[PDB]
Order: C-alpha cells, then structure tokens, then sequence
RNA sequence: UUUUUUUUUUUUUUUUUUUUUUUUUUUUUUUUUUUUUUUUUUUUUUUUUUUUUUUUUUUUUUUUUUUUUUUUACCA
RNA sequence: UUUUUU
RNA sequence: AAACUGAAGAGUUUGAUCAUGGCUCAGAUUGAACGCU
RNA sequence: GCAAGCGUUAAUCGGAAUUACUGGGCGUAAAGGGAGCGUAGGUGGCUCGAUAAGUCAGAUGUGAAAUCCCCGGGCUUAACCUGGGAACUGCAUCUGAUACUGUUGAGCUAGAGUAUGUGAGAGGAAGGUAGAAUUCCAGGUGUAGCGGUGAAAUGCGUAGAGAUCUGGAGGAAUACCGAUGGCGAAGGCAGCCUUCUGGCAUAAUACUGACACUGAGGCUCGAAAGCGUGGGUAGCAAACAGGAUUAGAUACCCUGGUAGUCCACGCCGUAAACGAUGUCUACUAGUCGUUGGGUCCGGACUUAGUGACGCAGCUAACGCAAUAAGUAGACCGCCUGGGGAGUACGGCCGCAAGGUUAAAACUCAAAUGAAUUGACGGGGGCCCGCACAAGCGGUGGAGCAUGUUGUUUAAUUCGAUGCAACGCGAAGAACCUUACCUGGUCUUGACAUAUCUAGAAUCCUGCAGAGAUGCGGGAGUGCCUUCGGGAAUUAGAAUACAGGUGCUGCAUGGCUGUCGUCAGCUCGUGUCGUGAGAUGUUGGGUUAAGUCCCGCAACGAGCGCAACCCUUGUCCUUAGUUACCAGGGAACUCUAAGGAUACUGCCAGUGACAAACUGGAGGAAGGCGGGGACGACGUCAAGUCAUCAUGGCCCUUACGACCAGGGCUACACACGUGCUACAAUGGUAGGUACAGAGGGCAGCUACACAGCGAUGUGAUGCGAAUCUCAAAAAGCCUAUCGUAGUCCGGAUUGGAGUCUGCAACUCGACUCCAUGAAGUAGGAAUCGCUAGUAAUCGCGGAUCAGAAUGCCGCGGUGAAU
C-alpha cells in the first residue's frame, strides 16, 4: 500500500474524467450520489456483457450515459429490447430521460477492466491462478499492448497464507505522467476468500 | 548467673552535649536504552527495645525489663 | 579509559 | 547340447550448495511368536 | 497392495564401497607415530648357469550320499520324488615347463658404501674473554620533584630523590651484521677466541661389489613448563601485596614482588613437537629469485639445498603442483558419526606432577570440511542526510486545552502502543452521533425478494405514557388499462430470512504507515563454476541519482532516478467586466487561457583529446531557478474484519431492534502533543497606515436606532472581480506605567446576561462586573529549523444548529549560523 492510482494521478494530464457535468455546491452532492447509484446498478446488471467505461454526463436534467462494452450485441438485445428496458430503468431512478448510447470496444485485450474481470471469472471457475495470469499476459502482449502487468493477491490455490504474485511484460512505466496506462482492480470471490486482481496496460504516450 | 558492650530508617552503621536525627545500600518517581542493567536526576523514610523517672523540654539524664555480643562461672 | 544482557 | 545370466537407491545436518559422515527405510529369510481373521 | 492369509515384534544378511580382498581413506572433514636408529619381519639391481620348492599344465586317487545348478522322467499341475550329468573352487602323489618368486654357483656396476683433495656452516661439547645496557653500592654537583597512566593513585623523594659525573660489585643476554640466509634427524642452534668432535657439500681417480629400502616390539634423542640435590640471582616475572578501572574485577592497566628463568648433575617425555603433509625410489611443461660447490666462455651450464609463481594431472572445494596433495612401487603408522573420553578400571613408567596403553554403559540425529549469498563487527576505505558541529527558538518547571495510562465507576464504548500509539480513527460526544450503563419495550422485526387478503397514498385529530408506543374519530377514492387488472402504498399470514460496530488483520481483498524520494532492485541471452551462485550491477572518474562517460565476458532490457503534471519567478499574444485610471480611455495593474525563455546555449580554465567541474558575460531567472504531487523489488504475520468488501466461527423473543435518562466530560496520579504567560524589544490609552487567500440563500450583511458589551429590531445589496464577511494585527507617532508578583500574568470562583437549539444541571460558546491562582525563565534530559526558512503577527476554511488553543491553508515582518 504505497502506490498512487494510475487513473487518478493522470486524471488531468492525459486522461479525462469519466463524469462530465457541472452542478452548484448544493446540487452537486445529490448529482454525485445519483451518479454513484446509477454506476453500481449498471455494474451489477450488465455483469454478463463486459462493460468497462460507463461514463455519465448529464446536460441540464437529461443525461447521456455512454457505456463501452466488448459485447454490445447481448446488452442491446434483439432489435434493441433490452436497451429500452435499461433506458427506462435508468430514467426511473434519475430525473428525466437518460439517453444511453452504447460504444464498442474493438480490442478487449487492451482494456484493463476486461482483462481483470476475465482473470477474476477464471479464478472463480477454480482455474490455476498462474495459468490465468500468464494467459492474460500473453493475450494482451500479442494483442498489441506496449506493456502489461498483472498482480494476483490473496489466498491463491487455497493457501492459508495469502501471497502477492505478479507478472510484467513490456514497459508499463507507472511514474511517467503521459504514459497512457489503463488500470483496473477487481475482486474474485473464491471459496477461500477474496482474491484481488490488478491490471496495468501501458499503451503509448 | 556475674561484670562489661550495646539496641535508632528496608538493612548495616553515625550522633547527641536535655533543646535536632545521620551516611551507605535500598525503595518510589523521572531520565537515558529497542527493552532491561549500569548510569544520571528527584523524592520518601525513624514511638531512637520497652518501661517507670527527672526536667519546661530526654533517643540523650536515672531505674527496670528485654534482645545482642563478649568475659567469667572455680576447690573439694 | 569505561558498550553486561536479550 | 546345458550346467557359464549378474550388481537400482531414497530421506535426514544448510538460508541454499558440494563433500564428508552417521542414523533410518524400501529386499530376502525363519523350527518363529503375537494381534485380527 | 496382498489374500486364507495379512500385519507387528524378534533375529540374520543386503542396501553399507559404513573394515573397502574384490572395493575406502589420513594438508583443512576422523585419521602420519615428536624425531631417529635399529630387531623380528616384509620387500628388493643387471648378466650367464643349476635346481624345480612356489607358480603353471597334464595324469591318477580322492573330494560320501542328499542339497545347489543343467538335461530329462513320475505324481491331474505344482510343491515333491527321481535317473544321468555338472560342480564340489580342495588335498595328495607322479610327470612335464622354466617367464616370474624361492634356493644356489660365477660374473657385473648403475643402488649403497670406502680412500684421497678442496669448501661452507648460529651442528654439538668444554673452557676463556669483550663491549654496550640494567640493577645495587660508595662518593662530587645540585634542588624539588621523580615515576607512572587514557587519567590517576600506590610507590620513590628535602633522612636530598630523579638528572649529571667518577669508582666498585654482580648476573644475564649477545644490538648492528641478520637475510622465505645457514647448519642440525627432529627438538633446536647467533658476541669473540682456543680445545675436543659429528654430519654435509663438492672434482677426479681408484676400490667393494646389491653390502639396499622400510621397519611391529625395543632403544636413543626430544621445546617450554615442572621435579630432586647443590650453587647463583642483575633484569623479567607465575603466585602474592597494594593502587586504579568497574555494578562487581580473584582480570586486563600501574607499582612492587617470590618461585622460575641462569649453572652442575639427574628425572620428566609432553607441545598447534606443524608443512596439521611417514620414510625411501623412479618418472612428469616451464619462468624468476637465493645459498654452498663445480666447469666453461660479465654471463652460460651443471649440482645439492632453499623460496615465489605456473601447465598437465589431481582435489569436495580451498588448493597442491620436480621441496606434489601428479603418475607408480616398497614398508610402517593411523581412521571408521558427535559426545561420554584420551575418561574409568587394570598394567607399565615416574620422586611427584603425571605420562603411556585404553574401554563401557548411556545419550544425541546429527557433529563436521570447503565454498556461496546475505547480515553483522567496539574491521578497513569512500560517501550522503538539520546526523553532528556552528547558531536561532523551544519542550522538560506554572496555569489551561487536548490525547493516553492508571485509577474510579453502573458504564466511564471500541480501536491505535518503540521510531512508524498518545490534538491518532474523531473534518468538531448536551439530545442525535453512540457503538457503553440503567430502565421501559418488539420479535419475519427499522431494512430486501417470494405471497394472498382491503384500501390511492396522504392529511388533520383526541386521550394515556418520559418517549418508544396503545386505544379510538373525520375528509380524499388515485392514474393507465378497464372488468385478469399493474410501477407506490398502509396494518399480518407463515416459512425462507433479515439483522449483528459479535470474534479471528495470524484466513483475506481494498486502503495506509514505515525504512525512504534512500538509490537502488532485478530479468533475458551469453559466458564461468559439479553446485549454491557469479558476471552484468565491478573498476577510473563524475553526479542529487545504477546520473553520465570511459574501461571491462559481457551484450541488452525492465521497474526505480531524471523528464513529462501543478504552483511561483520575467515577457508576449487573445480579452477588458462587476477589473484598471497614464492621457471616456484600451495605456497600466489585475484577472485567466495560450505561448516565449534556460539548452552547460557562449567565453576562460581544470579534466583520460571524455563525462564533468570551476569561474564569467548576457538575462527576471544558471546549472535540479524555488515549492509540491509522483514513493522501486521488498521489510515489519506493521495498522485497519469499527468505512467498506469478504473465508470461516458465533447470536437468532437476541450479541438483533426502538425510546427516555445517564456515561464517553469522574481524578491520589503519570506521560505525550499544544496554548497562554512569567513582562519595559513590554502593558494600557489615543490617533495613523500596509495584505493575501477563502467563505456567503444549510447565508454574509451596508446603514439607522437601543444597549458598557455579547447582541436585538428595522432595513439595503449580493449566488457575488458588483454587496458582504472585514476591521488585518504585528508596525509608526504621543502620553503613561518605571521593575513591582506590578497598570505583568488571567487560571479559579461569585453575580447578571446574549445566542444556538425541544432542551446549556450533568455538559456549550461568548458578553459584562467583581475576584485575581500559580508563574520572576524552568533538573536530569530532550526537540524543530539552512532563507522568505526559523522566530513572531494576525486572517480564513472543513467538520459544524451551537461548540478549536487541534487540523488544513493565507499573507505581514523577518533573522543567526
């Protein structure tokens, strides 16, 4: 526990906030609470389709939610009937129409959250942690990442003593502020406890 | 028995001349030390064996007892 | 000159 | 014609190593005993 | 896995090459006898013969049968029985062979010895002698110290020391030479001279003719200490005495000091007696020293020693390496896990001390060698950081605030505990928070889904009660679809369950501290090593930096460093309101976006023809311009299950849930952080200046009036570059106080109020009047700070109804070193 968040330290130099609205000092708190509610609802509902970058920007009441997923087809549904239900469920627990327009991740091996959640799903499927970690490294490296680091922390393989393991390939220079490093941290709820999964994908400058 | 020596702080020792209680070691609190020693700062601490007696005042002067040491306890 | 221990 | 056919190692000293070196084990055997059957 | 058996125990061999004949070792792991001489023994040169014992071959006799093995035969198969073979590695007697061993005859010279000439040497034994120096004694001069130590003190000295000079006595050792130099079997042996005496080295000739090597027992010699008798006795010095040091100091240091050390003659018989390496022989790259000879032309060669390197070979490695630990041979000694133990007992030796030979029980699964990586050292070298030093100001003493301990309580909720817990979680406990205590209560429950019964929810009410709660009365009849009805909704009908700040941070995730913003930490390939590993990453510089350059069996890479980010320092451009004011202006400040500049870029030197450093110019800025964020691999089973999430454990009319009151605020006490002071560089009373940043509808308030004041009423502007908080204080001028516990300090207490809030008793903050406590500069000890810093002065904000001396920021003045 001695490292800054890669996204947060880069929030203004090369990255952008995944929430772009403006409020007044009194309105801001309720905007933020509603935003966090929508985010947690979305991440629990669309847990099948591999969404990674839900972005909330609300211009004057009406909002424009933008989810980026690697599998837009399943979350949109047939002719677009799941997306309408999602639209109205968002609108119900926000103020007025939440236009959710859905992007597409054309390289799911370069997004850190998709890699981390894949490793997590494999871990909850009682797959060897070393093999899952190495598979993710290989997949990202041959998909074209300039660097990938993946850290697995916890009771790995049912071990009584938790340990931290990791693999790195490429550069992933955390201290460089202009590095374009995607980062994700998820948890796999195994049968022996929680295993934390951290993924750094360094893509350029 | 006897004659001398005395008995005081936790201990072992100083007083004292009627007008007061002492070092040292402790002990307690601090401080140095990772922590304990050592060390350094502070403190606390005496029915002066007891009991009559004299004095305005006694641990100190008298008398008794009581512990302590000694030294004696011999002749048939 | 004088630093014992765990 | 034949009597000419036979040879395995492991554990344990160290943070690790190689050596030394003891201890221990896997085999065969019995005029056997004991326990369960 | 075995199976009518399967396991255990006992016992033997195996594995164990762990007694090694096959088939081990002894430099450092256990192991070379202290060294020699030599007895028994073992082994042993060349040539020509003899013999035929060993040896080899053949034949014969025998080596019982059974068993083992081979080929078969009979039991239904098999076990079993059985025929014939093979074998029985042996012994005996004859015959043959003669390479080797034995026994012999003759011969030989190469191993080993002899005679003769030269040479070196601390080889040994006995005498004598010399010169320095110490000590002692006796004198002359001389006067107050000497001596000793890290300091001292003991000690010596005015009865005259020490110093200096002159005589005398005596003992021991032999500076310089002096040297991995010499000699000796080892132990050992140093002045010089004589005597007695051993070995060695060397050139040639002659001679003997295997006379040799090794060697159990045995004998001899054998450092130092020690023992006996008799002498000696200067210095040194066990013991011993005193002085110091120390917690102690039977020591180390100091001052003395006896045995002993010296001699003679004897004992002892042991040493890390070491090269931790038995002796002897042969052979096997080389290079450079040195000692004693010799031969040739200052060198060359050859010998016997004595050293340093270094192949092959050897070794576990270190290392050895013609002076082997290599390649072989002869003989001897020794080892067989660590302790017990080189001990006991018994012999033998000894005057004794003791030596020598040498077990066992028992006990433990190790004990060891060499090397590797770290860590550490009261090891070495180089370097950095407010680490010290140089300074400035504090803390530790007072009162108060706050946190913790302890104590006390019904409870004083829980966690944080060396740095890196203690104004920490908590960015703000009257109720709430709240997790604790007392009491009053509820049980699918305050909260989610499954469900079916009525109703739009929702609003207004009465009483009882501290409240949670309990019992009752009125208004409303939703909306879309419409007679199935639906997003919400109130009271349960029950099972699932919910709920748990209950436990385990030593089951965990996430998050954080810390070494430490220290400069490190690794990897791939290559190479080296049996290997753990190494190299890279080390070295010469250089840097803030594993920064950079150059070397280099390394070549490269990664995370760290730096840079990219924010802020500040100068300028330019766009823009000019609510900002600004030089002459409505578009100058300026400012505001807030985008850029410019700074790069060792230029100059001079130093530097390996480098990296780099030193100084200079220009510039607002000069070398990293200043400040921040950014915290490598990892370490502390570091902190957090009470933010959260979570594995497991635990409670489900209760450890869950609701309400009122109380507690978290108690104080013999102790500590940690602070604030206010102890005053004159100041207090007080008047004037008069100069900020920044931040907040404001969950509000800030112009102004007026009332009040001593906190505040209260009316009212105005402002979601703010507009209005406001708001006046900055320290500062400057004048007066006064005149060193006093005061005109310092402002705790504590009494009284009266204002606000916030349902509510100020426990337990709020301010205001006013009165009181006026300790405190006069703080022990041992200890902390922060290197420049706009410390010190000091005010001003904002988060949390927040109210409640900062804490936290987070802002500017003012502004050092010392």
């Amino acid at each position: 526990g001695q490292k800054v968040h890669p996204i947060g330290i880069r929030l203004g130099v090369v990255k952008k906030h995944n929430a772009n609205w403006y409020a007044s000092p009194k309105q801001y708190s309720e905007y933020l609470i509603n935003d966090i509610q929508v985010r947690e609802y979305l991440r629990k509902k669309l847990d099948s389709a591999m969404i990674s970058n839900i972005m909330i920007e609300r211009p004057t009441g009406a909002a424009k939610i933008t989810i980026a997923t690697a599998r837009p087809g399943i979350v949109i549904g047939k002719k677009g009937e799941d997306i309408e239900r999602l639209q109205k469920e968002l609108t119900k627990m926000m103020g007025v129409p939440a236009q959710v327009n859905i992007e597409e991740i054309t390289s799911p091996d370069l997004d850190a959250r998709l890699v981390a959640d894949g490793i997590g799903s494999q871990l909850e499927r009682r797959v060897m942690f070393r093999r899952a970690m190495k598979r993710a490294v290989q997949n990202s490296m041959r998909s074209g990442a300039k660097g990938i680091k993946v850290e697995l922390s916890g009771r790995l393989g049912g071990a009584e003593i938790a340990r931290t393991e990791w693999y790195r390939e490429g550069r992933v220079p955390l201290h460089t502020l202009r590095a374009d490093i995607d980062y994700a941290s998820v948890r796999a709820e195994t049968t022996y406890g929680t295993i934390g999964v951290k993924v750094w994908i360094f893509r350029g400058e």
